[PDB]
């Protein structure tokens, strides 16, 4: 394990020494986005959440292909008001129910220290 609490508060600071193989050790799904919402890094714990492959997501776009049922303002609205600004740090329960068992998830998105990247981080709650 690569031990890192989900909601540190300097996550960002943490994860940004990362590579794949090392954000598959974490304990809790992590998803970094770029500004438009395309998969740049997908690891093992949320691929176990949701079933997605953590290989076949990357490059596709989160809000239209994969996670359709996040497009609405509970989520993908907070995704866009966050990197219009440029800062973003907030934390929501939310079902992910798309062509899979309805799960319920507390979902946590921060900006990256890298410029135009945000991540996403799921448990399970
Ligand atoms: C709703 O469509 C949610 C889908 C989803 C959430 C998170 C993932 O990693 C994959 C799919």
């Amino acid at each position: 394990m690569e031990h890192v609490a989900f909601g540190s508060e300097d996550i960002e600071n943490t994860l940004a020494k990362m590579d794949d193989g090392q954000l598959d050790g974490l304990a809790f799904g992590a998803i970094q986005l770029d500004g438009d919402g395309n998969i740049l890094q997908y690891n093992a714990a949320e691929g176990d959440i949701t079933g997605r492959d953590p290989k076949q997501v990357i490059g596709k776009n989160f809000f239209k292909d994969v996670a359709p049922c996040t497009d609405s303002p509970e989520f993908y609205g907070k995704f866009k008001e966050g990197v219009a600004s440029g800062n973003l740090n907030t934390m929501f329960e939310y079902t992910f129910d798309y062509q899979m068992t309805p799960t319920k998830v507390k979902v946590h998105m921060k900006k990256a220290l890298s410029g135009d990247s945000y991540w996403v981080f799921v448990k399970r709650v």
